[PDB]
C-alpha cells in the first residue's frame, strides 16, 4: 500500500511544501470578459492580477479544475505505485472542485480516490493536506486519515474581512449608491465560514476594529483547544496582514502556532482588494 495526497490550487500551499512533498495540484481558473484567463499557479504575478481586477469594468468568473486535470494526475499517481489518493478540495458550499474531484476519480481505475470536502479555503484547506501527508508517513490507512480529517474539521474555521464595497457593486450584491453608504462611511463587512458556507457575522466600521474583531473572535474560540494553529491569510494590503500577524505573536503564547500566508487570484476575485482573513485549526499542524 502506498498513499498519495493532492489537492486543488485554492489551498495555496507554499511552493516549498509542494516541491518537498511532491504535492500534485489541480488548478482553478479565472476568466475575465476581456478574454484573458489566469490559471492558478505560483508563476503568476498576483499584483498584476489585482491591477487587472481593478482595470476590468466587470468582475471575472471562476471555474473549478477541469475533469481532465484531475484525471492526468490521478492516473499518474497510479502509474507510480500509489494504491490510494487523498484529495483535499475547496469547500463544496462555495465551489464545484469537490464534485469534479469525485467524478473524475471514478473514471480512473487501479487506485482508490478519496475526495475530502475541506469546508474551507486557503491555507486552512492546505492544513488538511499537511495533516494527511503527516499521517501517511506515520503509517495510517486512508479511512483512518479521513476520520481524522473529519474530526479536525469540527474544530476549524475562518473569519474574513471585506474591504471592497467597490468590487461588491460590480458583482450585483449592492447598488451603486450603497457603495456610497459604506465607502465614505468606512464600513467593513465581516464574514465567517460555517459548514462550508460563507455567512455574515458582523459589520464593523474601520479596518482596525474589524481586525481587532477577528482577533478577539478567533482567540475566544481556540482558547478551549488542546492544540492551536492560527493562520493570517492576507490580500494585497501587506501592512494589514502583518499588523495582525505581529499582534497575534505578542498576544498569543508560543504554544500557539501562528503563521502568515496570502491567497491567490481565485479567492481574490471574490474578495477584491484589501481582503484579510484569520483561520484556525484545533491541531498542531506540521508546517515544515
Ligand atoms: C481569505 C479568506 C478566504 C476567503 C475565501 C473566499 C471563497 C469565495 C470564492 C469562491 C471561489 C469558487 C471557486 C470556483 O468557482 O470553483
Amino acid at each position: 500500500m502506498k498513499i498519495a495526497v493532492m489537492t486543488d490550487s485554492t489551498s495555496y500551499l507554499s511552493q516549498d511544501l509542494i516541491d518537498k512533498y511532491n504535492i500534485q495540484i489541480a488548478p482553478l481558473s479565472v476568466t475575465f470578459d476581456d478574454g484573458k484567463n489566469f490559471t492558478e499557479s505560483n508563476e503568476i504575478a498576483i499584483e498584476e492580477f489585482y491591477n487587472k481586477m481593478a482595470s476590468s469594468q466587470t468582475i471575472p468568473t471562476t471555474s473549478q479544475p477541469a475533469i481532465g486535470e484531475w484525471i492526468t494526475k490521478y492516473e499518474m499517481l497510479r502509474d507510480q505505485g500509489y494504491t490510494d489518493i487523498i484529495v483535499i478540495c475547496l469547500s463544496s458550499g462555495i465551489s464545484g472542485s469537490y464534485q469534479s474531484s469525485y467524478q473524475a476519480g471514478e473514471m480512473v481505475e487501479g487506485v482508490n480516490v478519496h475526495a475530502f470536502d475541506s469546508k474551507l479555503a486557503a491555507m486552512i484547506e492546505g492544513c488538511y493536506v499537511l495533516r494527511a501527508i503527516e499521517m501517511v508517513e506515520e503509517g495510517y490507512e486512508p479511512q483512518q486519515i479521513i476520520d481524522d480529517l473529519t474530526n479536525m474539521r469540527e474544530h476549524t474555521g475562518l473569519y474574513l474581512i471585506v474591504d471592497d464595497l467597490k468590487n461588491l457593486q460590480k458583482s450585483g450584491r449592492i447598488t451603486g449608491a450603497q457603495a456610497w453608504v459604506g465607502t465614505l462611511l468606512k464600513m467593513k463587512p465581516v464574514l465567517k465560514f460555517e459548514d462550508g458556507k460563507i455567512i455574515p457575522e458582523e459589520k464593523v466600521r474601520t479596518k482596525k476594529r474589524a481586525i481587532q474583531t477577528l482577533e478577539k473572535k478567533v482567540l475566544d474560540i481556540v482558547k478551549d483547544f488542546e492544540e492551536v494553529t492560527l493562520f493570517v491569510i492576507n490580500g494585497d494590503h501587506f501592512e494589514d496582514g502583518q499588523a495582525l500577524y505581529k499582534k497575534l505573536q505578542d498576544d498569543c503564547p508560543s504554544a500557539y502556532q501562528v503563521a502568515y500566508s496570502e491567497f491567490g487570484p481565485v479567492v481574490a476575485a471574490h474578495l477584491g482588494s484589501g481582503g484579510l482573513g484569520l483561520g484556525y485549526v484545533g491541531r498542531k499542524i506540521r508546517l515544515t
